[PDB]
């Protein structure tokens, strides 16, 4: 089910190419499903992630490491997205009301490409009790 809810919806063939690393982790680290890909964050990358979600900020700060990687915040709604990128590509973390949805992209994938599909899933698991 999650590895489908992720790998038949968190990276699909958008115009023309798939996303890089898409990942469901629980608001506590626990990894649901994920690509195979997709890298060992780090219990406390997380920890952060869920920390600007009460207090936007202070993630941004800092940025935001994770994969191993470090991404430069953007924009996402207070509480509810996080925008990262690194270059070319970049990471969204579509936080749901018991999970987070996550995907890590790189050219020819535009950020905006990505939004449309982590946040996508993200509205639905939110309305549906998650
Ligand atoms: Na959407």
């Amino acid at each position: 089910s999650w590895q489908t809810y992720v790998d038949d919806h968190l990276m699909c063939d958008i115009d023309g190419h798939r996303l890089t690393a898409a990942a469901i982790i629980g608001h506590d680290g626990s990894v649901w499903a994920q690509s195979s890909s997709f890298p060992q964050f780090k219990s406390d990358e997380v920890a952060a992630v869920m920390k600007d979600f009460d207090e936007p900020g202070s993630l941004a700060p800092t940025g935001l490491h994770l994969g191993g990687t470090k991404y430069m915040v953007i924009q996402g709604e207070p509480g509810a997205v996080i925008r990262g990128k690194k270059g070319s590509g970049g990471i969204t973390v579509k936080r749901t009301g018991q999970a987070l949805i996550i995907g890590i992209y790189d050219e020819p994938l535009t950020p905006g490409q990505c939004n449309m599909i982590v946040e996508r899933l993200g509205d639905y698991l939110l309305d549906q009790g998650l």
